[PDB]
């Protein structure tokens, strides 16, 4: 809608107040002019119709319980798009400054968010296994960032290259966690699973066995289940990530950490230049090593980083 731009108030999802950024038209609308073609986030009302009504509000503050899924999506939506363009020169999803549309409020008790090609869609949970999914920074980012895969390397969402696809999602939504500082860690959900257990999460980048994910190519999962693996085989390169920033000693092998910056740049130029839509972990590790290779040189310690790490979890 054209209006003016202006700064409301509201409460996410976890009860936290932030500034949100609406636009002004007799309503206050969630519609975030000041971030390339805008973010927009939208009420979905339960139905499974898309995108639904753009998010009215009378009076700029989102106090509401039902507002606060709202909150949090347009907020994280605003975020992941500052970390894209401010740490890696991207302009939105596509680079070229789509607008980011977001739907809440999807279906009823719906334990899932996911990107659709088109927008994002957030479930509200059943209250049990999830809150509203919005509520975790690092679910946005990590959705998100399966917009920027589609936009660049084309990965397929099955067996290793979806493994890969899933690992890029989880490593970029952690980075953005740490972006925000928005009690950063290297888990995957923490903060919308199970709110009555503390200390869970779906997964862990840091430790994947923890949950009974593999942590080294010889654990790998080959069977058909979850289009052959691809949020269980993640954890391999999931943990060769967290050693290439934090370093360790894994499987015997010592790896010195070089930080998350670092991890970063060598993952998204890995991603954009290297990467094609049926890499397998073997062409992940040469991609990580060229792009290591390419900004630090081929004698660098990063290089030399991102060759133990891989070794450590046994991709050659
Ligand atoms: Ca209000
Ligand atoms: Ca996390
Ligand atoms: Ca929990
Ligand atoms: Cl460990
Ligand atoms: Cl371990
Ligand atoms: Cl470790
Ligand atoms: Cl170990
Ligand atoms: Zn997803
Ligand atoms: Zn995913
Ligand atoms: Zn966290
Ligand atoms: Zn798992
Ligand atoms: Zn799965
Ligand atoms: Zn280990
Ligand atoms: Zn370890």
């Amino acid at each position: 809608i054209t209006g003016t731009s202006t700064v409301g108030v509201g409460r996410g999802v976890l009860g936290d107040q932030k500034n949100i950024n609406t636009t002004y038209s007799t309503y206050y609308y969630l519609q975030d002019n000041t971030r390339g073609n805008g973010i927009f986030t939208y009420d979905a009302k339960y139905r499974t119709t898309l995108p639904g009504s753009l998010w009215a509000d009378a009076d700029n503050q989102f106090f509401a319980s039902y507002d606060a899924p709202a909150v949090d999506a347009h907020y994280y939506a605003g975020v992941t798009y500052d970390y894209y363009k401010n740490v890696h020169n991207r302009l939105s999803y596509d680079g070229n400054n789509a607008a980011i549309r977001s739907s809440v409020h999807y279906s009823q008790g719906y334990n899932n968010a996911f990107w659709n090609g088109s927008q994002m869609v957030y479930g509200d949970g059943d209250g049990q296994t999830f809150i509203p999914l919005s509520g975790g920074i690092d679910v946005v980012a990590h959705e998100l960032t399966h917009a920027v895969t589609d936009y660049t390397a084309g990965l397929i969402y099955q067996n290793e290259s979806g493994a890969i696809n899933e690992a890029i999602s989880d490593i970029f939504g952690t980075l953005v966690e740490f972006y925000a500082n928005k009690n950063p860690d290297w888990e995957i959900g923490e903060d919308v699973y199970t709110p009555g257990i503390s200390g869970d999460s779906l997964r862990s980048m840091s430790d994947p066995a923890k949950y009974g994910d593999p942590d080294h190519y010889s654990k790998r999962y080959t069977g058909t289940q979850d289009n052959g693996g691809v949020h269980i085989n993640s954890g391999i390169i999931n943990k060769a990530a967290y050693l290439i920033s934090q370093g360790g000693t894994h499987y015997g092998v010592s790896v010195v950490g070089i930080g998350r910056d670092k991890l970063g740049k060598i993952f998204y130029r890995a991603l954009t230049q290297y990467l094609t839509p049926t890499s397998n972990f073997s062409q992940l590790r040469a991609a990580a090593v060229q792009s290591a290779t390419d900004l630090y040189g081929s004698t660098s310690q990063e290089v030399a980083s991102v060759k133990q790490a891989f070794d450590a979890v046994g991709v050659k």
